[PDB]
Order: C-alpha cells, then structure tokens, then sequence
C-alpha cells in the first residue's frame, strides 16, 4: 500500500516530533509501541489496524491523535 | 484530558469568530480572557472552572456562552 502522508487521519504525522504541540502528545509515543500497530512491512513502515488507517502505510517513528498504549 | 469539540456545553466554539451569531457573543470575547479560566496546562489548552466543562480542556481562542469577564 501506498505509505501515509502527514495529516491523512487524526493529525498523521511520519515524524512523532512533529505532534508535540498536540495535548494528548507525550514523549514516547509511536506507532511503533501502539495498540494499532499491525506488523511491519517494509523500511520504517507498516500497518496500523485502527480503522482509519486502513489504506496506508504507517511509519515505525509516526504518531497519530488515535493513540493508545500497546498492552 | 480530552480536547472540546464544538457545541460541547452553552454554544462552545474552539475558534471564537464562529460565534458571530450569538446574542451574547461580542469581538474580543475569548476563554483566555474569560473569568471560568484555570489557566493553560498546556500549550494553546486550559482549565474551565465551570461545572458544564470539567472533564474537558477548553482553548484559548475558544467561546461559550456563559462566558464572564474577567481582570
Ligand atoms: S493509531 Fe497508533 S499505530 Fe495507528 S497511526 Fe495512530 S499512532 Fe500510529
Ligand atoms: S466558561 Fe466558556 S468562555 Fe469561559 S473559559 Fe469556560 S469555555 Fe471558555
């Protein structure tokens, strides 16, 4: 799939640094270490199962508003 | 905590102008400026010390219509 571009859903960004002004925004916080995160497929990037995210590629390093912590 | 969305609780607007149409509504009228305001906890977001907003961050260029001046 296509990989995501900043802003495609929820405040996307491919560079969690990037959400830092964002309320819910804490430092630590990746797709990498989400709930949503899928599998990795290719060089920094994979899948997001939450919902919204269900034609891009994520990236490892992204961050997202829909945010939660792997359990 | 959570961000307010629009319409939350007495008319409140994250963006100030989209109250043009309110009776009590007046240029210059913001939360920031607003007597119920606690302050930000963070950047741009703060406290309401109203009861109708306390589960929620209001923002600082918001508007509600139970807005009081304030010093
Ligand atoms: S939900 Fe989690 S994994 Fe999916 S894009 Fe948002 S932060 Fe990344
Ligand atoms: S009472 Fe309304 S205007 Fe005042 S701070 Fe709370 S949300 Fe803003």
């Amino acid at each position: 799939e296509p990989r995501a571009e900043d802003g495609h859903a929820h405040d996307y960004v491919n560079e969690a640094a990037d959400a830092s002004g964002h309320p819910r925004y804490q430092e630590g916080q990746l797709c990498e270490n989400c709930a949503f995160w899928g599998e990795a497929v290719q060089d920094g990037w994979g899948r997001c199962t939450h919902p919204d995210f269900d034609e891009v590629l994520v990236k490892a390093e992204g961050w997202c508003s829909v945010y939660a912590p792997a359990s």
